[PDB]
């Protein structure tokens, strides 16, 4: 209603909008030299503390802060559980700043408290490349929320980033804040049904008794494309290839280096999973997800909801349903109850025929520093952790 803080903020108001035209900072000319060089103020027995996520232990105080405090459903059943093998590889990419991994410590108990990253990447709006942050996992602890420490931890970020010249971040929320870029429902894909009955994702009626619902969602074992296999460091000029022309269609999506291609998709177990289709040496087709399990609040037989999240998929070889369909198996074979995908790139078009369902909310896109038109989720080419 208010928002005292975004409304200070280089970003629209909520009722602004902006035709084709217009594609640029709200703020330019923008000078390093006049960037502030003090860390923002804390309140009294808090400081800040540089976080080496190359650590363990550094990484594990994140890993628990996350654990407890961090991001839960609009029912407060589950809270997402990334693991500090994920947090590693979600943090480190090519080029990556330690100083962009900021932690707010308790000083009477030397405990973390609160936590915020950013990650630089180019950035592809509406066909102008500009060099960005990417925020993410911002995170308060439950004992200190609505204090106002949030504006604090963004302000502190937004200067460490500007320190490096650039002007511009990407975020994604699911509170509405001023003013989306794009807004995109999440759907999800029944796997391990029974267990997602059991603890309260999935739901059943008269019509849909048990053995009606695991036999609506049973899935064959055999593959659409049959030579789909775990992507390796010789496929990566392929895959930088493959994805690179895909997303030159979309309103906003990264432009991956081969550097990039390499680390946010080389296999990691439990974490990244990719898999391709080469053919007379060229890679024709891929599929991505990663591992984002949700820890599940107060059930005695279940802890996790092990979910596999759609991230980047391309088909020449299938239709764009055949290759989701394998999307799904893949992720069965690898023992994920639920497959999660947002309406973005051509996703929606599938969701009927794949029996997602819808979900309970949205994942808004946004800016910082930058006006330019709205889009449908449709044309949205990227996928934040
Ligand atoms: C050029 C470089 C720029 C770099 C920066 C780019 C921008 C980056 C922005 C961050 C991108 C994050 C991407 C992700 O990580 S999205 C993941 C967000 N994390 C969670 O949801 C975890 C669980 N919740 C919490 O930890 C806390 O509730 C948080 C920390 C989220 C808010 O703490 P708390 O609830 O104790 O509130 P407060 O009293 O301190 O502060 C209240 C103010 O904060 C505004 N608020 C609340 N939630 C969010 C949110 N998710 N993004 C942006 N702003 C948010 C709110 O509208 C209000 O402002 P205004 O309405 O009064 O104006
Ligand atoms: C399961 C589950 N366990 N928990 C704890 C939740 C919230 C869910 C729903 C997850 O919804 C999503 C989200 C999705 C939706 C909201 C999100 C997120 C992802 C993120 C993480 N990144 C994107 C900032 N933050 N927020 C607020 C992103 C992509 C999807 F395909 C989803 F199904
Ligand atoms: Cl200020």
């Amino acid at each position: 209603p208010d928002y005292k803080f975004w409304y200070t903020q280089p970003v629209p108001k909520i009722n602004d909008e902006f035709n084709e035209s217009v594609n640029e900072p709200f703020i330019s000319d923008n000078k390093v030299e006049d960037v502030r060089k003090d860390e923002y103020k804390l309140p009294p027995g808090y400081s800040w503390y540089v976080c080496d996520v190359k650590d363990e232990k550094d990484r594990s105080e994140i890993y628990t802060l996350l654990t407890d405090n961090y991001v839960e459903d609009d029912d407060n059943i589950f809270r997402f559980n990334y693991s500090a093998e994920f947090l590693l590889w979600a943090l480190t990419s090519p080029n990556y700043l330690k100083t962009w991994h900021i932690g707010v410590k308790y000083d009477a108990s030397n405990k973390l408290i609160g936590f915020i990253s950013a990650i630089p990447t180019d950035i592809c709006i509406h066909k102008r490349t500009i060099k960005m942050a990417e925020v993410n996992f911002l995170c308060v602890h439950k004992t200190l929320r609505s204090k106002r420490l949030a504006p604090v931890l963004i302000k502190e970020i937004t200067r460490r980033i500007n320190l490096e010249n650039i002007w511009q971040a990407i975020y994604t929320a699911g509170v509405y804040l001023p003013k989306p870029v794009s807004d995109a429902r999440y759907y999800h894909r029944s796997i391990n049904v029974k267990k997602l009955i059991e603890i309260g994702f999935s739901s059943l009626n008269s019509r849909l008794t048990m053995s009606r619902a695991i036999k609506l969602y049973r899935v064959e074992d055999t593959l659409n494309i049959k030579n789909m296999r775990l992507m390796k460091k010789k496929d990566v000029e392929g895959v930088h290839k493959l994805l690179g022309s895909y997303l030159e269609q979309f309103n906003l999506y990264a432009v991956f280096t081969k550097e990039e291609i390499a680390h946010w998709f080389l296999p990691i177990e439990n974490v990244i999973y990719t898999y391709v289709n080469e053919e007379n040496g060229k890679i024709k087709d891929m599929i991505s997800f990663y591992s984002l399990p949700s820890q599940i609040l107060g059930n005695d037989k279940y802890s996790t909801l092990n979910a596999a999240y759609s991230f980047y998929n391309v088909t020449t070889t299938a239709t764009f349903k055949q290759l989701m369909q394998d999307a799904i198996l893949l992720a069965k074979r690898n023992n994920f109850d639920v497959f999660n995908a947002l309406e973005v790139m051509q996703n929606k078009s599938v969701f009927e025929d794949l029996k997602f369902g819808e979900g309970d909310g949205s994942l808004k896109y946004y800016l910082y520093n930058w006006k330019c038109a709205s889009f449908a989720p449709a044309h949205v080419g990227i996928v934040l952790l």
